[PDB]
């Protein structure tokens, strides 16, 4: 099997991985991966440097954010 770890790039705030400069993509000043650049609340394909994010995990501007940042969450 494959000897080391030879990257030399940062890790991923999705998976804590070592993000490979092939599949490197900037956004938020950061480096995920291609397949970590994925809402998690609409599941929708999402831009590089253009996206809000919390807790890590990026989310559309809204509503998807803005239900996440709000009053009187869903309950009854
Ligand atoms: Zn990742
Ligand atoms: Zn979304």
């Amino acid at each position: 099997g494959s000897s080391g770890s030879s990257g030399m790039a940062s890790k991923c705030p999705k998976c804590d991985k070592t993000v490979y400069f092939a599949e490197k993509v900037s956004s938020l000043g950061k480096d995920w991966h291609k397949f970590c650049l994925k809402c998690e609340r609409c599941s929708k394909t999402l831009t590089p440097g253009g996206h809000a994010e919390h807790d890590g995990k990026p989310f559309c501007h809204k509503p998807c954010y803005a239900t996440l940042f709000g009053s009187g969450p869903s309950s009854g």
